[PDB]
C-alpha cells in the first residue's frame, strides 16, 4: 500500500459501469493525460470486511507485474470509503464471453492458449501462481491481445514458503491437491490450464452441470479428464498433458509454449479480432 495514490478524478474520468466487479464493481473510465481508456474497479472499503486482505494481495500482485500478458497497473487511489484500482481496458471482453456465440476452431483455441502460457510463464517465474485460471479471466483487446485477470486469489511463493495450501479458486477448475489443501505450487495452474483448454474447445468445463460441492469430491476421486469429441489428436494430447494427478508430472508453461499443439495451430493474436467481431454481432441480436 506504499504506493497508495489520492484524488483519482483529478487524473482520470469516471464513466459507466461495464461489470463486475471482483470484490466491487467496474468501470470505464478515461485518462485525463493520454484520453486512453482505462477500466476503473471501484471498491467500497467499509462493507469491503472479509475481503480486505484479497483486496490487498490484488493491488500487491497488480504492481509487482510488467507484462503483456498481464493487465497492466495504473494505480490505487484512495478517495474516501472507496479505492480506485485502474487497469488497462480491454475492449474484446472475455474468452468466456467470446464462447458465447458458438464453437472456437482449433486456431483460435490454440492461438488464446499460447498466450495464456506467455502470461502463465511470465507469473511463474515471478514466482506468482494465478489459482483462478479459467476462461472468465482471460481478457481481449478490441484487437486481439490477450490477458490474464483478476488476482485477487493469487499466491506468492518465497524463499521461506516454497509452496502455498489455501483452498482458493473455482472448484470446476481447481487441481485436485488444491482441494486436499496439500502442499502446491504454480502446477496447479497447469492443471486449471488443462480444463480452461476443455473448456475452449467444448464451451464448459468438466462438471459443469454439477453442483461445485459436488466436484469437490468428484474431481480427486475420479481419473483426469479427457478431451472428447472430434479434436485434433495434438489438442486431445495437449489437455492430457496438464491434467495429470501428479502436479511434478505436468509439463511447465515454458514447455506447454513448445507442445505441437501450439506450434501447429496458433496464429497470429489479430486474427482473433474476427472473433471480437462474432461477438458482438451476436450480441446486437440477442433478444
Ligand atoms: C456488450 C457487453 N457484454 C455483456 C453485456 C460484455 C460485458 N463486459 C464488458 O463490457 C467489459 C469490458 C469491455 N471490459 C471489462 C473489464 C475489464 C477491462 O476492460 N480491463 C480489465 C482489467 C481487470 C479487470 F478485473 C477487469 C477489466 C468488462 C467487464
Ligand atoms: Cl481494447
Ligand atoms: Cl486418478
Amino acid at each position: 500500500m506504499q504506493n497508495l495514490k489520492a484524488d483519482p478524478e483529478e487524473l482520470f474520468t469516471k464513466l459507466e459501469k461495464i461489470g463486475k466487479g471482483s470484490f466491487g464493481e467496474v468501470f470505464k473510465g478515461i485518462d485525463n493525460r493520454t484520453q486512453k481508456v482505462v477500466a476503473i474497479k471501484i471498491i467500497d472499503l467499509e462493507e469491503a470486511e472479509d475481503e480486505i486482505e484479497d483486496i490487498q494481495q490484488e493491488i500487491t500482485v497488480l504492481s509487482q507485474c510488467d507484462s503483456p500478458y498481464v493487465t497492466k497497473y495504473y494505480g490505487s487511489y484512495l478517495k474516501d470509503t472507496k479505492l480506485w484500482i485502474i487497469m488497462e481496458y480491454l475492449g474484446g471482453g472475455s474468452a468466456l464471453d467470446l464462447l458465447e456465440p458458438g464453437p472456437l476452431d482449433e486456431t483460435q483455441i490454440a492461438t488464446i492458449l499460447r498466450e495464456i502460457l506467455k502470461g502463465l510463464d511470465y507469473l511463474h517465474s515471478e514466482k506468482k501462481i494465478h489459482r483462478d485460471i479459467k476462461a472468465a479471466n482471460v481478457l481481449l483487446s478490441e484487437h486481439g491481445e490477450v490477458k490474464l485477470a483478476d488476482f485477487g486469489v493469487a499466491g506468492q511463493l518465497t524463499d521461506t514458503q516454497i509452496k502455498r495450501n489455501t483452498f482458493v479458486g473455482t472448484p470446476f477448475w481447481m487441481a485436485p491437491e488444491v482441494i486436499k489443501q496439500s502442499a502446491y505450487d504454480s502446477k496447479a495452474d497447469i492443471w486449471s490450464l488443462g480444463i480452461t483448454a476443455i473448456e475452449l474447445a467444448r464451451g464448459e468445463p468438466p462438471h459443469s452441470e454439477l453442483h461445485p460441492m459436488k466436484v469437490l469430491f468428484l474431481i480427486p476421486k475420479n481419473n483426469p479428464p479427457t478431451l472428447e469429441g472430434n479434436y485434433s489428436k495434438p489438442l486431445k494430447e495437449f489437455v492430457e498433458a496438464c491434467l495429470n494427478k501428479e502436479p511434478s508430472f505436468r509439463p511447465t508453461a515454458k514447455e506447454l509454449l513448445k507442445h505441437k499443439f501450439i506450434l501447429r495451430n496458433a496464429k497470429k493474436t489479430s486474427y482473433l479480432t474476427e472473433l471480437i467481431d462474432r461477438y458482438k454481432r451476436w450480441k446486437a441480436e440477442q433478444s
